[PDB]
């Protein structure tokens, strides 16, 4: 059925914090490292039904996940630059492609 | 203020699913091991903002529920050891949950 999609671009400074927030009724969501929704690259998978969160393997330990799908990042490094994908369920699927570019200053 | 504490013991078979649950909030934290050191965090849930802070001892096989329970899946026998739950309420409870894995 439906499938909405988006692209964004956030900026962040080394050693600083960023909020990857996306303006989107919701059933579950998942964050992946990169532009692709692949299950081997998950950070976290929230399930509104179970009010739980399943951890992925691309967790760095500098991430905070909120229940509106927002994700906070801390202690940013030049390695933190790249893509991160948010998949929202409702049946619908939303796919937000969040880009992060880190700069030195 | 208060400081209650407990120790528990769960068993599970290699490659299966287990639930580490504790009888219960403002926040809680799961650590890999018996030591409450933040370099050892698995996850820190904060009931006030209803968010979740991921730690550096995340292996990627954990699920966190809002009663402080942590489910483990795809267990690999390397996960035998301690796992600690620190609950914030006002009091603090500290549970040292041991987990034992079998090959079955
Ligand atoms: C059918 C298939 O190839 N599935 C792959 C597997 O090979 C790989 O080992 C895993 C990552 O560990 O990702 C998935
Ligand atoms: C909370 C804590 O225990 N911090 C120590 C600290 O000395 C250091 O930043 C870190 C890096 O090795 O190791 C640990």
């Amino acid at each position: 059925a439906l499938l909405t999609s988006k692209e964004m671009r956030f900026s962040a400074a080394e050693g600083a914090k960023v909020l990857l927030s996306v303006p989107d009724n919701l059933l579950s969501f998942s964050w992946y490292k990169g532009k692709d929704v692949n299950e081997n690259f998950t950070i976290a998978h929230y399930k509104k039904s179970s009010d739980s969160l399943q951890l992925g393997k691309k967790v760095s330990g500098r991430e905070e996940i909120y229940k509106d799908g927002s994700m906070m990042l801390r202690a940013i490094t030049l390695e933190d630059t790249g893509f991160y994908t948010l998949q929202t369920f409702k049946g619908q699927q939303e796919v937000t492609h969040v880009h992060l570019q880190v700069y030195k200053i």
